[PDB]
């Protein structure tokens, strides 16, 4: 009873380890046989990904540079240059460090290779406007577009046409050298045209597209900006190889195999979960009830695996997060059923603005709350999932993982 809870926590903890930067790199990079390497690592996981590459390659790296969030770097790595910069918004340090990265990659020859180690936050952490466009203008134009209700693709079209590195321009500067990118994806569906706005990915959108977006949302812009946009972005790239070394699929696969390794009939139901968090908790609960009482779509002992990135339409003023709402909603749906554990987790280690990664619940959780005089629906209505789970000993606390590939959910039935 106690032990099944422990079993699911271990599976969740060990599944996430499969996408820690160190292990993700070491399980991929050696197979690629890289030589004459300039290492460029950008992202919230930049420092650990760089350290792991150094250990694989050593002096085959001729120069290394690291840009990550303030407070994220963990000291020297041989003689690599270690930098930190603005996130979630780019600042003067972003400009400085990006400018330095372009000094490291210009005038390389066909025989050289850039090892591009990429994780979350790269739109903010990797940026240098085109000559005559200001960072402020970029900050302001983005915010104007968001507020006006522009789509992420429309924001992206405009951003790529204001930048020296987005929209494939980075790969274009590395030319004639090769780009081999290792990507640790925090974007659902691992869309490389969106991840960091595709600095080593061709930009299918045009200057015309960018200007039509601004016109569409009535956003006024300088002459400087409009004539910066007229410089078309690379429509094709010949010097790039991309490998996804971490994403939500890898994490689901590892949980599937860890679960099998423990005697469970295990399957992945989906890795593209994106609906409302509380409604997803009920759907998953309904599947668990099918297994429990009808022994399908898996026979007991069963392990159902889910991955994705749910959302919460915030109506109240509580504290919580998507994974904690998904768990709290499920505990309501599973009240009174023996033999069921559900465990949800942000692979961050951080669900909402909290120290918890998610929830760990069963058929007693809701009645533990009722027996204390609390009402589970009221915590959910008020978006106060964190507190409901703390009161019933159902918070999953992992700590920061040093990675982010969205959400893992696991349901066990016996």
């Amino acid at each position: 009873p106690e032990s099944l809870k422990k079993l699911a926590i271990e599976i969740v903890k060990k599944s996430i380890e499969a996408v820690f930067p160190d292990r993700a790199v070491k399980e991929t990079l050696p197979k690629l046989n890289l030589d004459r390497v300039i290492l460029v690592a950008v992202g919230k996981a930049a420092w650990r990904m760089a350290k792991a590459a150094y250990e694989v390659l050593g002096k085959k790296i001729r120069k290394g540079v690291v840009v990550t969030k303030y407070g994220h770097s963990e000291g020297p790595i041989d003689d690599f240059e270690i930098y930190e910069a603005g996130h979630p918004v780019p600042d003067e340090n972003t400009i400085k460090t990006t400018r330095r990265v372009l000094e490291l990659v210009d005038q390389l020859n066909e025989n050289d290779t850039v090892l591009f180690l990429l994780s979350g936050g790269g739109s903010s952490l990797f940026e240098l406007p085109l000559e005559g466009v200001s960072l402020e203008e970029i900050q302001k134009l983005t915010s104007a577009l968001l507020k006006s209700g522009a789509s992420i693709e429309e924001i992206n079209t405009v951003r790529k046409h204001l930048s020296q590195v987005k929209g494939g321009r980075f790969a274009e500067r590395v030319f004639p050298a090769k780009v081999v990118a290792l990507v640790l994806s925090d974007v659902l569906g691992d869309r490389l045209d969106v991840i960091a706005s595709g600095p080593a990915w061709p930009d299918s959108s045009t200057s015309e597209d960018a200007l039509k977006v601004l016109e569409k949302y009535g956003i006024e812009t300088s002459e400087s900006v409009k004539r910066a946009i007229l410089q078309e972005t690379p429509k094709h790239l010949s010097n790039v190889e991309i490998h996804l070394i971490g994403n939500v699929q890898k994490v689901c696969d590892e949980a599937k195999s860890l679960a099998k390794e423990k005697g469970f009939n295990a399957e992945i139901i989906t890795t593209s979960l994106d609906c409302e968090a509380r409604e997803a908790g009920r759907f998953i609960a309904s599947i668990m009830k099918e297994v429990k009482f009808k022994d399908r779509p898996l026979k007991k002992p069963a392990a159902l695996i889910f991955g994705g990135e749910t959302v919460v339409h915030v109506k109240g003023n509580g504290i919580g997060g998507r994974n904690q709402e998904l768990a709290l909603s499920a505990a309501i749906a599973l009240e009174g059923i023996e033999g069921v554990i559900l465990c949800s987790a942000g692979t961050d280690g951080t669900d909402g603005p909290t120290d918890a990664a998610g929830g760990i619940v069963d058929g007693s959780t809701a009645k533990t709350l009722k027996a204390m005089g609390e009402d589970p629906y009221q915590y959910l209505k008020n978006n106060d999932s964190y507190n409901a789970l703390k009161k019933s000993g159902a918070l999953l606390i992992t700590g920061p993982t040093g990675t982010n590939v969205n959400d893992l959910i696991i349901g066990l039935i016996v």
